């Protein structure tokens, strides 16, 4: 159900603008992990600065055409689960998750997040795909560089 904002726009495109050398940058993530072996490492890093939004989404994977591309291989979740949005609110860069009114639901930190509204992100912020624990394989936790 997601049309970005009107002031959406990516990380890259953001700190082009500063003039800001590589190096010089904050950099984004989603580090996610396997909920049983975290002691082994991330079971998938993604880069978060190329694109304003990123939408995350079941991905099981043993026929089902790929939507998200965030892919979670978790059956309580739906296809499209909820959005990664960046945007320039009113010159600071900020990120924010939105539940797409997801069956299950949606924690950030595991408190449930309302549905069709932004919560901001910040980081070290564990974002898991169902209301209930019990139903999470895997924590796609936001961090900065």
């Amino acid at each position: 159900k997601h049309v970005e904002p009107q002031d959406a726009i990516s990380p890259d495109n953001y700190m082009d603008m500063l003039g800001l050398e590589a190096r010089d940058r904050t950099m984004y993530e989603l580090v996610i992990y396997r909920k049983n072996d975290k002691d082994k490492g991330p079971w998938k890093r993604y880069d978060l600065n190329g694109r304003s939004c990123y939408l995350v989404g079941r991905e099981l994977g043993h026929t089902e055409i790929v939507v998200a591309d965030i892919g979670i291989p978790e059956e309580t979740s739906s296809k499209q689960h909820c959005v990664i949005q960046f945007r320039n609110v009113r010159g600071i860069l900020k990120c924010y998750v939105m539940d797409l009114d997801s069956s299950n639901g949606t924690c950030l930190n595991n408190v449930v997040i309302p549905g069709a509204r932004y919560i901001e992100l910040r980081s070290g912020d564990v974002l898991t795909l169902s209301e209930f624990e019990e139903d999470n394989d895997y924590e796609l936790i936001f961090m900065n560089v």
